DNA sequence: AAGACGTGGAC
DNA sequence: GTCCAGTCT
């Protein structure tokens, strides 16, 4: 970027995002702890999305140490409905390093903050940025797409030359003097404005630098590749009720949706009989199935259930082993389950 | 490294 | 219906 009018850019690009910046929860204050989390909640999550679950989080967890001594059940359950659960777990872990390793002060170098689980070269930039001033670039989807139309670069962007590139564009044209709101800036710009399609270049303060617009280009940048097509996964689950309380488990504590808690469920074109004979080999537990009533999608990035829901009843003749739990319906509400396994309980409720 | 890892805003 | 809003190791 040798020819290229950065402190004409910057002025511009921070004259825009002053007047256009949105009133967002998490730019009330420059709370380390806080900018964290809102930025791990980012991950993959549209700001929209976010809002109302950092409303409740902060509420919930207004502190990094309220946060570290916090069960893991209780941060979880503060999560369900976001995605990407793991995000959560190792945002609980990177607390308690902060708190013990740290004082209880998020680090501001970026090595060592770039060492707590969860935080990658977005999230480090992007804290560091905004809460200490530090001059480390965010360079998220969004800013990708920007920088790719700015400086006509026509190289996937997934690869790791492509990623270094754009981290050198923003180091060549970064305002030091406020790299946080920079940061904040380039990424507001790809939000309101240099959209992924039908770009508003004519409203855009930046058009002048825009090499893509030039060219007329922009829409065919940034270059990506095609996602490819993702197994479906048939799924039986079974909805049982004692009618004395509803047959819940938990999952395993690694792997798919970790530590949220289903109705019984067996991967398969047989639902009714896999799922008595699983049902039936746990302790004192017999039970006999009805016709199934609803079957429904539920897409993950790399897979999608093909859910089949079977109501039934249960004949417990003692305690209900670990993992599984019956659970009253007025209790369900308590518990964490992923969104799949919520809709089932709502097509089962209604279905009455 | 590749692939695992959730969900829905926005259109 | 399709795109796309990051990190694990
Ligand atoms: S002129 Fe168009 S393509 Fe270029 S940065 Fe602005 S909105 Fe994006
Ligand atoms: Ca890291």
């Amino acid at each position: 970027t040798e020819r290229f009018p950065a402190r004409e850019f910057q002025r511009d690009l921070l004259d825009w995002f002053a007047r256009e910046r949105r009133d967002l929860p998490w730019r009330k204050d420059r709370d380390p702890y806080k900018v964290w989390v809102s930025e791990v909640m980012l991950q993959q999550t549209r700001v929209e999305t976010v809002i109302p679950y950092f409303e409740q989080f902060i509420d919930r967890f207004p502190t990094l140490e309220a946060l570290a001594d916090a069960d893991e059940d209780e941060v979880l359950k503060a999560w369900e409905g976001l995605g990407y659960y793991s995000r959560v777990r190792n945002l609980h872990a990177a607390v308690k390093e902060v708190k013990t390793r740290y004082g209880g002060k998020v680090p501001d170098d970026p090595d060592e903050f770039s060492r707590l689980k969860g935080v990658g070269p977005y999230t480090v930039g992007a804290v560091l940025s905004l809460a200490y001033g530090v001059p480390e670039p965010a360079v998220d989807g969004s800013v990708m797409r920007v920088l790719s139309r700015l400086f006509l670069v026509t190289d996937d962007i997934a690869k790791p030359s492509t990623r270094k590139r754009f981290e050198q564009i923003v180091r060549e044209i970064m305002a030091y003097e406020n790299p946080g709101a920079f940061n904040e800036a380039l990424i507001e710009l790809g939000a309101l404005v240099c959209t992924p399609r039908r770009p508003s270049c004519l409203l855009c303060p930046v058009q002048a630098y825009c090499q893509a617009f030039a060219e007329g280009v922009a829409e065919e940048l940034p270059v990506k590749m095609k996602k490819t097509a993702v197994k479906q996964v048939p799924l039986a689950v079974a909805v049982l009720a004692d009618d004395e309380r509803v047959l819940i488990r938990k999952r395993d504590s690694t792997g798919l949706l970790a530590n949220l808690w289903e109705f019984p469920s067996c991967e398969t074109a047989d639902g009714k009989e896999k799922l008595e004979q699983m049902v039936g080999e746990q302790y004192g537990l017999q039970v006999e199935l009805t016709e199934p009533i609803v079957s429904f999608e539920h897409a993950f990035s790399h897979l999608v259930w093909q859910l089949t829901v079977f109501p039934g009843r249960l004949v417990h003749g003692g305690p209900v082993e670990e993992p599984y739990r019956l659970a009253p319906e007025d209790e369900l509400k308590a518990y964490a389950f992923p969104v799949s396994h919520q809709r089932v309980w709502r097509e089962y409720k209604e279905w009455a």
